[PDB]
């Protein structure tokens, strides 16, 4: 007998009412670094393609520099490497003096072995001015989510009570990553029970007025986090016209909404229930029934389209349309990388970098459970 | 620069300061009854054998009964069952009056129906259930329990509950996560506060043989055993050989002479368990007097404290037989069990007899203060 909208609220009071993931991380490098005594402490975080960013560091700069918000390209970590860290668990000790290296299990030992080392990571650790490298495998879900770095500029050898005591942080890390993912499946369950909360109070207080589907249109794409949004009402009953709303555009879609291509595209068919379909802009443009709009209209950087049919069935009354713009994203990698030999310089290279926007999973479910409601507002609930 | 005492105990205090696994399962399964307006959820977890045990419940006590700490056996989930909440993440919803069941994917989210066997039926039934929820509780890829949510009448789950039961079921395993991380920490502890009331008996109080006992009780008590022998080879050329006990009643001062323990405090600092009915079915076996049976020894762990060359002396770490009460749901019949359900579910105590193991942590403890005692002397 209680709503979801308080049971959820509860999870959260009770379950994730604890620190943020990065401010966790920065705990946990400043503990470990604290407790061993070295220059640095950092926590690396892998991207899709292989390329990490250094989240969090314990560093002293008087020792080593600060690699703090930079990027690694791919190539830094091999295939080999990878393939100890993760699918073999292994934490690895670089003796950079002795050109050796050493690798116990993050599991447990229940009970060291030296091997050489790549002139490679051998220049390459010299180059970072580190003569101690002990390399933490970070887990999640079975998959190497990234490692906790361990560097120090002298000479310095790791009893066992410091392994075991980085392999108990690592599960620390992958404990909090738990966490994080976790409370952020929760919150993305409010933002979808608000928005249908707000629209069913939107509907109730206004009814079927212009009002109602102009306030319900933003608030949709507001929290789906789009650059713009529209919503077009396909004539009803005996005929109605047609209605559309627009949300953070310019220019008039109207006519542009009653063309062949859009009312192909809204209704979800090529040729060229409510399941949301996405599209960037050079998709649309090698369709057949491809009709160019206004001047102004293709400047303002829309690139990326989420068309929902507002249907059931033997019903198709209208549709949803979420756009967004391209967007410029800027990061600093360490060293100049965009082969055989290592990169002696690891001074902060900027770069910039225009991404086609992508809806990710949360947004298209939030997408569908909004079209859903309007197609339910729109039949007269 | 840290001590390890230091780190660990900011470890707890940072990360590991909340309810108890207990108290959070007992939490879950409250808020998941008021939120569905249903007469019982429990919270069921697995042993090894393929039993498992109510830990948790929220129950209408008007509407249905309570199971609260009942253990329910094997054969009462059959392995194709385990499978599809196991390995594949299954979660069954069963309406009991129209033998109908459907699956959801644990973690799939965007409706057929399939009959349910008669056996699952009778029993659901003897429950006084009409409409049933079964969510799976993972850990580490493997089936740790379930999440049950039962109802006397008819309920059909609508989509919204499903995944917010899937998310509870999250819940569960990331209490499970922190319970069991915050259990290794702890026993980080007790292996660090073992070796360091040690250190301050061995160059503080000298080489007293009233160190080679309070060693033997602070480790024995450490390692929770019911009683500890420490064994002590003839040093150099011929000394004296000794030993100290704790706990132990009788004196074993003559079974350790004989081959049988000789060859096994030398190995074949490495520690190995042993049940008595290994030892007796030895070919190397010669039997101990009354007085020191009558203790009732049957777990034996022995460390051989030695370093390749050199074995000076050897651990040898007792417990007891241990009796163990269940609670099972419904009298069990001495044969016949995936034959025909249980119509009655009422409490049947049964004792239970066991040979004590020991577990990872504690023979890594073990090993920990052999070695330390191997330097020592
Ligand atoms: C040589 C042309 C190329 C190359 C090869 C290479 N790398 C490794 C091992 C590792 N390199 C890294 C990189 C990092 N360590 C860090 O701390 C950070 C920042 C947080 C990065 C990006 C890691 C983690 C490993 C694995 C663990 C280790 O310490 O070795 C090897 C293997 C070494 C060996 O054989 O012993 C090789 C061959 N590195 C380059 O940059 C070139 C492109
Ligand atoms: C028949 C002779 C034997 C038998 C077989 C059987 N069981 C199932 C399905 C399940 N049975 C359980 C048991 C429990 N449910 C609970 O809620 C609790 C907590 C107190 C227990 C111990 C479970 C979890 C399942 C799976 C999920 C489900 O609801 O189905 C089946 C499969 C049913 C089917 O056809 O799908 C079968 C064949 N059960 C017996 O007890 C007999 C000894
Ligand atoms: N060797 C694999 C990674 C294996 C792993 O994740 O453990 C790679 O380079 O992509």
């Amino acid at each position: 007998n209680r709503s979801l909208e308080d049971f959820l609220r509860n999870v959260i009071n009770k379950f994730h009412r604890a620190l943020t993931l990065r401010e966790t991380l920065q705990v946990i490098v400043e503990e470990a670094r604290i407790f061993l005594g070295v220059d640095r402490v950092k926590i690396y975080k892998f991207a899709s393609d292989g390329s990490g960013e250094v989240l969090a560091e314990a560093v002293n700069r008087a020792a080593l520099p600060s690699l703090l918000g930079l990027h690694f390209p791919v190539e830094d970590i091999p295939p080999q490497a990878r393939e100890e860290l993760g699918n073999q668990r292994k934490m690895i000790a670089v003796d950079v003096a002795h050109r050796r290296k050493k690798s116990h299990e993050l599991s447990g030992r229940i009970s060291g072995h030296y091997t050489t080392v790549d002139s490679c990571h051998i220049q390459y650790l010299l180059a970072m001015g580190v003569l101690s490298s002990l390399t933490v495998p970070v887990m999640q879900d079975q998959q190497l989510w990234g490692i906790m770095a361990v560097h120090h500029s002298k000479p310095r050898r790791f009893t066992e009570q410091e392994w075991e005591t980085m392999a108990l942080l690592s599960k620390e890390v992958s404990l909090a990553i738990t966490q994080s993912q976790l409370s952020r499946q929760v919150h993305q369950q409010q933002v979808q029970e608000a928005l249908v909360q707000r629209l069913e109070t939107t509907v109730a207080q206004y009814g079927d007025r212009p009002e109602t589907w102009q306030y319900a249109l933003e608030t949709v794409g507001q929290a789906v986090e789009a650059d713009g949004a529209v919503l077009y009402i396909a004539p009803d009953l005996t005929g109605s016209v047609a209605q559309h709303y627009q949300w953070n555009l310019r220019f008039d879609w109207g006519n542009w909404l009653e063309t062949s291509l859009w009312q192909e595209l809204m209704r979800g068919q090529p040729s060229a229930n409510c399941v949301p379909h996405g599209y960037t802009l050079g998709e649309l443009e090698q369709r057949s029934d491809w009709i160019a709009p206004p001047e102004s209209l293709s400047a303002e950087n829309f690139q990326s389209f989420l068309i929902v049919p507002l249907a059931a069935d033997q019903q198709w009354v209208g549709s949803l349309i979420l756009l967004r713009k391209e967007k410029s994203l800027v990061k600093h990698w360490a060293g100049k990388r965009g082969n055989i030999l290592p990169r002696l310089s690891f001074e902060a290279w900027e770069e910039t970098q225009k991404l086609v926007p992508t809806w990710n999973r949360s947004e298209r479910k939030l997408a569908q459970v909004a079209s859903t409601q309007l197609y339910m507002a729109i039949t007269q609930q």
